[PDB]
């Protein structure tokens, strides 16, 4: 059965990237919660897809440029709604209240590979936890720190099926539906070892159907209540 | 429950990494085999333990130093039973060939060359269904340099801690000792650390073997596949 | 005497990376022919330029994402001409088989899994008579930590200078277009540094044909194996 | 001015590793203290020397197979003596923000993870008044991929030459034993390196912690903080 | 105290990237001594900025296309008093600029192990810093000399705390717009970093803003007014 | 035909890794002459085998903890013979310079910065002519990753396998001995991979000498040139 990745949360009907963007995802459903991390001027692990704060909190800027304490008193999530201050989570809390809820697919935008490596295997969520990042510095970096740790490629980048974990030493391939659709491209996923994940952010009923119909390991949405349902058939 | 991984097969009874110890072990319930690799002087991967011939064969010296062709003359049985004359010195490639589809496959890097490991099993498409391990660092570097995504694993006496399998030998799955195995917090550090775990008996001691089935291991690494399977 | 570099095989009279054009190549009198490789969505390692196979077969769209079963029915010559109706596209696999014993052969990775590569050259036993490039730094480095020892080559263009062929590229075949061949100490550098030179032309002009069998260098990348030939055989008498 | 370093604290009066042992030496006049890394079998950063609890412990067996829950109830002092049987094996988590400000660290790896060490040691901001050694080389390797900024240092018996220590070992600082800091070359050449200079000693004889206080030595890797205090005072 | 670091001499008053515009600069209470360095043809370390001869020379095309015999020919002053000025050969010139200054070292494109063995006889490792654009060069340098000091600016490490995790440097350079920035001077100094200052602005003004601010270097073009 | 390559110099008649030791060497016929290096104690590189300067200096202790001037000043000749006095242990800087043209050059690394080593061999433009070993693994990775393009050897005592000399040591030249020179399948399984020989052999039954030179071997690492290069005449 196809799991959920959530990616950012329940994307529609909350701030993205926000404790109750997480806890509606796993309301309706969601098995996975994609994030991305970034990294304030003092070391600290936030999550937040944009390099600066502007478009989806009170302060604007780069966040590499401000300091967390600061940072943690911005608002991130009434820019959405007034009924939602929510903050930038610290991926210290972000995790720790995942942690047992859901498995949690972690995307470095830009932060210290390091710092992440000591915090996944501190708070022992490494089975439960895969990476990837379109930063090539970050995957490297994690590649020599945590080369153990789930992490995948997309086709789109490996090229072909085969190259994923050859040369780009992922065990999961993400592939758009026209990819899952074409035939070979699932049988050689398959014959390499990989789990494969589907990429879909849109509303097309029969699209989440003809995914949570075909050979497919994880679906990455931005909304998870709508394959929930078709899940349920 | 506890999956079985056969110890250069079914050796017990069967003349050790060849396809008759291995076909055994298949039949007495094993879900993984166990391999031992080195690689003649002409570039060829075969599946013998001992950095000779003398030993499981009727020949002598170096593997590395004998080409393909004398290697697959060999008898890699007599020296255990007469009822075993034929017996070959497998080669990976048909070894796994073989196996492909039938078990999981545990390859031991004795001494060759990583790529050519790393280029066959991509090939079989065996990647999910094996794991790999060495004591010899350089082969380790090797794999670890060639193929990070393989699956691999590390022993407890070598890791010092669980918390250290992944974290500093890169493994996958932790190796342990049943006596280790009895330490109460060594299976939940590793599990903690998110670990497959793997015990190595191969004894007699029927209890042992319905202690370690008792416990929350994954594998447990075996020479006699037979009582295991009953338990 | 220059030694000769069949790019993609000869290519102004057979379809560019085929048997046929090899043959044809070898027949012509080329010491090397240069191939291009890529991977099936199976993994299966194929001879072919275009990350997409509609130009050079009746396919269509990327060969990463064609099974080997399917790349194997291609006909990869009926667009060059209907006397090449039937050509496959070469699995470099058999392709290597085939010229092992018979020529050199200069590999270029596309894309694909160096382990691959490395892993059947390995078994071939043609680790001498081979050496790589590849434009993906990817498959460079790839290739660096899997076959240091491999020979391999860096183009001037990139290196920005013949002494960093090796010490930056870690290179020891140095390829240079006509125009750096001419300029005075280019050739020279690239001798202190113990490099091998090469000279890509694949142009149809004698002079220039002459004029690099006539200079310092020991290969010419080129698309027409006939020419260089002529040439060459005429040096070749001098030279008795 | 020639700085410092307790190994493993004042050993000689308190239980060595141990808050006792570094605030002790602190007192002495300690400009550094040294610390052993270790690992628990849950990924917790333990400061004991031994691989074993057995000989500073009340605790026996392999750190690394141990519960930090159950390492956090050993007696490390006791074995020292009765003024010591509280005595916890000191976390590094907390044992390095106790020193923050207080002294520098000089942190030896025994065998742990390099990752947990880099992480905590950035979030700290400890990084310059800190730096590291091991005899593992797998721990070694480990940290210089992982953390090739932080300040390290390497042994001349392993180094061969001073001229190898930067360029074979990554290393920023030198120790050496109080005999190879006599020769003229070894100093010079360490100097002309750009080195830091550090020599191990832990002897009692005022003779030589004198003369090493004398050279031109950066900092001593001592196991008598009070001696060689008193022997700088005077200079 | 804040130091100065020359951005390859006083290139205002005199050809920059020479013996000249070093010594000026120098005279000047220039600290360090910023320079460019590129390799030619046959492997020799030169110091000039631009990949191609032109701009700054008699001689045109690329540097790594021509032997040292012929560059060391070439005139680097005439284009600005100053007619039979060289371009300097990392050997002279780091030589000649020991024991009197530090230098920043910007590698341009050019073998790291050229540099580093130059840079170890000569005993010049406490008193060098690098950097270069160079994701190739970096990495080179990286593998070969991880322990020489270098630098990453803010622009491209994204965070100070990036700045050494992972671009593994010790010396974090930004703009005054970034000076200005309240918990930036503040997070570079958690991280122990060493703060420097790029401002090739002749505005006096903002030279003694840099100055009254906790920096440690300042990368200007012109020497003496910072020196006032 | 079988290139010569001088174990350390002319053995029997010249104290070995010296100026002398190796013009004598050249005299014999010898193609190429080892070295053995090490770094003193400022950063110099020099021409000696052993870790100290006993064995053969009028010197003591190790190499690496005297400054290179006054190692300069020692005597490496009078250990030898009275004919030898004055005799200098030889800086690679003018040892190589000395030979370049002369002769290929066996650099065998003991302990010493490999980007020094790197950076001198380019500079005079010698890296056709010489290529390297060392039982250091310290220094054979340093080395390695510095300098992949040099060309390599590695005892088959080490590799294990012909096959291995490549693929695992990075090398194109395997030494092997005159033993293993006998063994059937071996010199041809290093031709099938490519690899250039060469034999160590040191000693004076010249039956073997010829034994060596009437062999598809490339490189005899010798004690006794004079006698090799006759049964060559």
């Amino acid at each position: 059965m196809t799991k959920i990745v959530s990616h950012r949360g329940a994307n529609r009907f909350a701030p993205e990237n926000t404790f109750a963007a997480a806890d509606l995802a796993l309301q309706q459903g969601a098995d996975y919660i994609e994030l991305d991390v970034r990294e304030s001027a003092d070391g600290v692990l936030y999550v937040i897809h944009d390099e600066t704060l502007d478009r989806t909190t009170n302060g604007t800027g780069p966040v590499g440029h401000m300091l967390s304490s600061e940072i943690d008193t911005l608002d991130a999530g009434g820019w959405f709604d007034d009924r939602f201050g929510a903050i930038v989570p610290r991926l210290d809390a972000y995790l720790e209240h995942l942690r047992g809820r859901a498995g949690v697919y972690i995307e470095l935008k830009y932060c210290d590979p390091a710092k992440v490596a000591a915090l996944v295997r501190h708070l022992g969520m490494v089975r439960d936890t895969f990476y990837f990042s379109f930063s090539e510095e970050m995957r490297q970096g994690l590649q020599s720190i945590a080369p153990e740790f789930r992490r995948m490629m997309t086709l789109d980048i490996a090229k072909s099926p085969s190259l994923v974990g050859a040369v780009h030493h992922a065990s999961i391939i993400e592939i758009t539906p026209a990819q899952m659709r074409r035939p070979g491209i699932i049988e050689a996923s398959r014959k390499a070892g990989l789990e494969i994940m589907v990429y879909y952010g849109g509303d097309d009923m029969a699209v989440h159907r003809e995914i949570a119909t075909s050979d497919v390991d994880y679906i990455n949405l931005d909304r998870p209540d709508l394959f929930a349902a078709v899940r349920s058939g």
